[PDB]
């Protein structure tokens, strides 16, 4: 219980290249502890006095030490850790470790190289984190968030490129290396039992949901181009965008101008091009895609959930939860009714920041107002326009990424939860909130809020003169910034994981911190951090939102998903394998609260969809003029067709402006212009107010997303209820382990 | 193993009338078999011969048993059985029983009249399943299924209205009847721990939630008779009832007549006192009472499982499931793939009574549509029809229902379920299924398919000439048939639970079937059965329903189920407490599958609320009016104003029928009627085609469905999300527990 013999059989070694054992060679190292004490102001000795206080309780306890001086740093003091066969029985019957029985699998010790080094680091683990040095001081984490402790960690087994120089060592990084983790196997499985025995359950359980979601992508885009071809293949039989191509028709649409000075009076013919490809993406096949994606989510969930449940009897994530310990910030600072106040104070300032966010999207709103004059002065101006608009808003989305990452790590920090899962927790839903509101806030305005309430050119709507939308639709201008937001967002994010580990370890090198043991092979890498996968599951998360809420815009958002995911897989496992240090393994029987997260997003994502549909889609324009206005009542045709729709769907206007300006006599000599509303022409009664046909298409586009939510939601309770969520074969194991047990 | 030596101590007593112990008085009555054998065709010896061999393993097995012939039949006999403590002690530590200890509560023995009679009876009645008299032969409920056992039954503590005459035993149905089970103390508490403690946990938990949910009845009847009042107080400001019954305006309004021959064209006066009434039923407190109870239900929900987790603590519900006895029906007839498609023939049979009950609510149509023409031959006929065609209806519901009982019980013992849970599972989700269709189809009906496909006076419907509603809308029409049914059922289901097991003892007393001991006066009253209280449970869920999906209509159902709820444990307690043989205790942790049947209406509710208000409530075409109509665009006021309404909303109908009858000539010398659609004048350029008013307030309809179903399924996440589903108090025992132990 105190400080009287530490560090035994303390030597300088640096014979073994390659030895995860001790110098005798009897046991191996299950844990490396890093200090420096050698080279002011009373602080030295301080951690001096605390430090070895440590280190005989760890003998006190049972374990193991043995240090070396570092052959680089000679302040640098390398402490390996190694639990004795005992030590371990006794702390694997504290928390009940499962092995393999005669695999059958059961609790504290069964009957049987015995323990992998991944439990073995495990057992350690909790031993360094339960042991006393001391007033009450109760664990590890808080010696190295103290400066106590430079470096704790477990060992990896060899150089992932070469082979281990033991000979009864199995190069664990090595064949993982190969086989995984590495762009030539990028076609081959995953390995998932080899990548829980070297990694742990949290690491096994992501790599798992990320190879199930990308197999899951491949149906879903298989699906999406089949649907994308075939609005390609009916590409020349769309009447609506030939009429708009026509010069003979579309040519004549003459339109009024958009935003006040400086606009011209334009031809439709200059949508025409775009509305081409507009003709692939609102089609018969996207809405059917919009009903397929709405099932396939639900798939999505309850495969994922007999997955886990297979999981769960394969892997045993069902451990007994001990009393986890405290985090050493809460501990060391210590009422609850003014914590309750601290986390109001806490709540208001994130939703402050989410009110910045949204005040950015009104930034990139404005930006668009004055950029358009000017691109109109010195490939359409508006579409210029959308597709710059779409770099500049993804680069400020990037850049207001990292600025929420920090201050959403201090506004966490500023409330006090006392445990990681708490903390975790929290993080997990203001950081999901602000990544929510920050990657689909642009989004979500081109479509529910961008050309929906500006009124007709006499009487627009100042707030001044929010933007006016294209003809066909601001479908295209959401489909380009999706485009644009999702694969930048994958080469981005890829580029950086790819480069920031490697280039830290590259600066690291370069500061100099020949033959080198493993020990300092691995204190010269990264470590991942207390957080550890939170932010791939993160990213992830990001992209199902953009693969379900806006899949009736475009249907290839499975197959840009896809695509990033089978680089993800490699690129998130050649990072974890390679570049970073290597974590203890931890157990996880699910994902976290990202599931409770992705089943939101799916419940979200078909009200998202059915209003992507009826409101910022045309199609419902469409098949009301093909049901019902091109019948004799109000048409002039006499069967169903849809030629004419252009010349009459767009609404005609008299240049007469209110005088509360008059900005279209001097941008123009034309008097009559034809904008996309539903309005009455001039002359009328009610001229200029809403019409017949207006309040008919608003009716059906109201009906579409009541008929839709219903019958999908309703699918997706059947399916929910008809999937049961534990698989046949996990059940009938489960049954043979209580048959012979 | 085998029939030596039975019933011990067999012997002739009648001496004590009321003694709950055996003859010498030492050990007491946990049990009463009942068979007969003196008095063919070689079945009499058969089970003779099959009988005794499970009485003897009773005795090999370690219970007591001893006879008696009974008094008044010299066939039967009185096999009563004990438990001895160290049968007691192991067959308690088989299944894990929770006592008291030094009350901390734990596990199969504890630390301190030890066993209560109920869990005596409980464990007697597991020992009494569990052993074996055989081919393999199981358990007691296969010999008195096969008639061998005629009766087997534990005994109730005293007479329920007198003190029992021993002066050690606790009179517990005596203080059960009169402090509960009386309507002497219908204002009293229940005596929760003392039913249980009485009754097992079954029981319990049911009474628990009918206490429960009369508690949050009492807040929603308190908060819809303020809305009632509120509209009861506004009445007389009404403009729209008081313009219809305005002779100057609303006798002016001369209707079309509805069916086809024999059928006046009608002022609106004969309207006007059930419009005042419907000033009352379609204001806005009734919509403010349907969106608080959206609310509401939310509420009692996350409050009942907040309840329910408090007596998963306090009553020790989560016992550990043992392994379940298959049913005798199923071991007895004993492949799995013909099995299924017996299953889904089933399933085939029950969607075809499905569709009679649908057939017989298509029958109750073409009845209104015969006997309106009768009654407006010899209090307006419509409504005279509507309450006389509720009644005929409730009096169909009740009959059809007794058969679907007996059906449903043939259709569930048609497919094998191997366990009593998956039984009554199965029979839970097929009645409630039925009882759902047979008590709401009528009512839906009126709501949502009743005049709302009739088209004009030219070229109306034939199906033939589909039912037409009144100028106020259905929705007193439905109001009047839920109060008739929910009322109704609540008297006729009361008088049913009073009179049926009372008229069958009494009807027992006469068969004849003066002293008398226990168990002879507890075999002469009526078993509950296997089923238990489903029924109940059933009632109360149908109630739930009538109060949460028709809210909308009538905000009184809370105050009517809540008298009803009142009356409700009076009778469901007196009738368990005294005309009913006393059953095994149970140990429940739920209501069922009644709780998922439960959330699933209170998912249904806020859509059939929505749109009550919607479609089958005048609320939005007067707001229409009100907010759009009344402008001068469209109207002529200059302000908004709600007069002019009714003659500014129905539509006129010159005498122009379609040649493919002409009936209106015949009826009347009338050239210009008004009906209740919003088509367009005639000699418009397209007459009798909808217009701009009904488009626009069919839009206002449905945009009002997707705003109150999207705002109110978002509160209720949001109050789902807020309430934690564990009470906070209830944590703090939970640690403690386990903090003790
Ligand atoms: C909760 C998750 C997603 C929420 C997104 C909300 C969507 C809001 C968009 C919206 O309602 O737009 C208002 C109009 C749209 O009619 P449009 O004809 O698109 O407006 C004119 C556009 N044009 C001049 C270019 C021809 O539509 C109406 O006037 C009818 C109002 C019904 C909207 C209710 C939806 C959600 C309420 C909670
Ligand atoms: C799932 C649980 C409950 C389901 C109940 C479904 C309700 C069906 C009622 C319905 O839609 O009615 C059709 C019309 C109603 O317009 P009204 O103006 O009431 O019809 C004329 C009536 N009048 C001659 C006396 C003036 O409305 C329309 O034409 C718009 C159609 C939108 C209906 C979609 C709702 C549910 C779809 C799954
Ligand atoms: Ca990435
Ligand atoms: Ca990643
Ligand atoms: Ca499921
Ligand atoms: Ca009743
Ligand atoms: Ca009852
Ligand atoms: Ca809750």
């Amino acid at each position: 219980n105190q400080q009287d013999f530490r560090t035994p059989e303390f030597e300088e070694f640096n014979g073994k290249p390659d030895s995860l054992f001790f110098t005798d060679g009897q046991r191996r190292i299950d844990f490396i502890l890093v200090y420096e004490d050698e080279s002011k102001k009373g602080t030295n000795e301080k951690q001096k006095r605390k430090r070895q206080a440590y280190e005989s309780n760890l003998i006190c306890h049972g374990l193991q030490l043995e240090a070396t001086r570092s052959v680089s740093d000679d302040k640098l003091v390398f402490v390996k850790v190694h639990a004795p066969w005992e030590v371990l029985c006794t702390y694997a019957e504290i928390m009940h470790i499962k092995l393999p029985l005669k695999f059958e699998k059961s609790r504290m010790n069964d009957f049987y190289s015995f323990f992998n080094p991944a439990t073995r680091s495990r057992i350690v683990y909790f031993i360094l984190s339960r042991v006393k040095y001391q007033v009450n001081k109760f664990g590890i984490n808080r010696l190295v968030s103290s400066g106590i402790y430079k470096a704790a960690f477990p060992l990896h087994d060899c150089r992932f490129n070469y082979e281990s120089e033991d000979i009864s060592c199995p190069s664990e990084r090595y064949l993982l290396y190969r086989e995984w983790a590495h762009p030539r196997s990028i076609y081959k499985k995953q390995p998932l039992d080899l990548i829980r025995k070297y990694y742990g359950e949290k690491i096994g359980i992501y790599f798992a949901w990320l190879g199930y979601y990308t197999q899951m992508l491949l149906l879903a885009a298989v699906v999406g181009v089949a649907c994308f071809l075939y609005g390609y293949l009916d590409q020349d039989n769309c009447t609506w965008s030939k009429e708009v191509c026509d010069p003979d028709i579309g040519g004549q649409i003459l339109m009024c101008p958009q935003c006040d000075r400086l606009c011209p009076f334009w031809r439709l013919n200059i949508t025409c091009e775009s509305s081409k490809k507009l003709c692939i993406f609102d089609s018969f096949g996207t809405l059917i895609f919009a009903v397929f994606m709405g099932v396939w989510v639900t798939l999505f969930l309850e495969f994922w959930k007999r997955r886990q449940a297979e999981l769960e009897y394969e892997w045993d994530t069902v451990e007994l939860q001990q009393e986890e310990q405290a985090r050493p910030e809460y501990e060391a600072q210590c009422t609850t009714c003014g914590k309750c106040i601290r986390v109001t104070l806490c709540a208001s300032a994130v939703f402050f920041w989410i009110l910045l966010i949204i005040a950015s999207v009104i930034g990139i709103i404005v930006y668009r107002l004055s950029v358009f004059i000017v691109f109109s002065t010195t490939l359409t101006p508006q579409m210029a326009t959308s597709i710059t608009a779409s770099i500049i808003s993804f680069i400020i989305i990037m850049i207001l990424n990292t600025i929420y990452e920090k201050v959403a790590i201090m506004i966490t920090n500023f409330e006090l939860p006392r445990t990681q899962t708490d903390y975790e927790n929290s993080l997990t839903m203001k950081m999901f909130l602000f990544q929510f509101v920050n990657y689909y806030s642009s989004c979500f305005y081109i479509a529910f809020f961008k050309g929906k309430f500006v009124g007709y050119p006499g009487d627009p709507v100042y707030l001044y003169r929010s933007e006016e939308c294209d003809p066909g639709g601001c479908l295209l201008e959401l489909t380009t910034q999706l485009t644009i937001i999702m694969g930048g967002k994958a080469i981005w994010n890829n580029i950086q994981e790819v480069l920031l580990p490697w280039v830290m370890n590259l600066i690291g090198r370069y500061k100099r911190v020949k033959i080198t043991p493993r020990w300092e092979q691995d204190y010269h890498l990264q470590p991942m951090g207390k957080l550890g996968l939170f932010y791939e599951y993160l990213e992830m998360i990001i992209q199902f939102g953009f693969v379900t809420l806006f899949v009736a815009s475009f249907p290839l958002a499975p197959l840009l998903a896809l695509v990033n995911n089978i680089l993800e897989i490699r690129v998130d496992a050649w990072k974890l394998t390679t570049q970073f240090r290597r974590m203890v393994p931890e157990k996880a029987q699910d994902i976290g609260a990202w599931q409770p997260i992705m089943q939101g997003i799916a419940i979200l994502a078909v009200v998202t969809n059915a209003m992507i549909i009826a409101f910022t889609s045309d199609m419902i324009p469409r098949l009301v003029y093909y049901w019902s206005f091109s019948i004799p009542p109000y048409g002039d045709h006499t069967y169903y067709t849809m030629d004419g729709y252009i010349n009459n769907t767009l609404s005609v206007f008299n240049i007469t402006d209110f005088k509360n300006e008059n900005p279209y006599i001097g941008l123009g000599n034309y008097t009559l212009c034809r904008y996309r509303d539903f309005r009455n022409p001039p002359g009328h009664p009610q001229e200029y107010k809403h019409n017949i046909y207006y309040w008919h298409v608003i009716a059906a586009k109201l009906a579409f997303i009541i008929v839709m939510e219903h019958i999908i939601y309703s699918v997706k309770f059947f399916i929910s209820y008809a999937i049961p969520d534990v698989s046949k074969i996990t059940k009938s194991k489960i049954k043979r382990e209580k048959y012979l047990t």
